[PDB]
């Protein structure tokens, strides 16, 4: 029941500063003005202790499957190549990306009938709103 209130289909309805999360990260232009258009649909399910987290859109789909505290292998939307963490601290999902001595943290947490997804990498913070699909 750990990630119970994560659980369901999720639309993207408002971004802020995503545009220069991207920059920070090393993204290139064309991905950035393409990647920066999608609303994905994010679609979160639990079977034991195996997390699936899905994302659909115009982009690309991923798709990640972990056991939180597990280290894995994750290949993002713009193609990095990452070992990945994800855990749970005071009810927030808190991923931590880490590739070529770099690392970003994506923190994901309910609010009101919301998920606010948390994005840093460096000094530089996205704010990404879902809503229920
Ligand atoms: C599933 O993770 C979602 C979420 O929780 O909002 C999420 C959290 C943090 C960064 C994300 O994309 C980083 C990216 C995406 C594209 C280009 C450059 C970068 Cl740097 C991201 O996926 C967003 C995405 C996922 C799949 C398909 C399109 C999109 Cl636009």
């Amino acid at each position: 029941h750990m990630c119970d209130a994560f659980v369901g289909t999720w639309k993207l309805v408002s971004s802020e500063n995503f545009d220069d999360y991207m920059k920070e990260v090393g993204v290139g232009f064309a991905t950035r003005k393409v990647a920066g258009m999608a609303k994905p649909n994010m679609i979160i399910s639990v079977n034991g202790d195996v997390i699936t987290i899905k994302s659909e859109s115009t982009f690309k789909n991923t798709e990640i499957s972990f056991i939180l505290g597990q280290e894995f292998d994750e290949v993002t939307a713009d193609d990095r190549k990452v070992k990945s963490t994800i855990t749970l601290d005071g009810g927030v999902l808190v991923h931590v990306q880490k590739w070529d001595g770099k690392s970003t943290t994506i923190k994901r947490k309910r609010e009101d009938d919301k998920l606010v997804v948390e994005c840093v990498m460096k000094g530089v913070t996205s704010t990404r709103v879902y809503e229920r699909a």
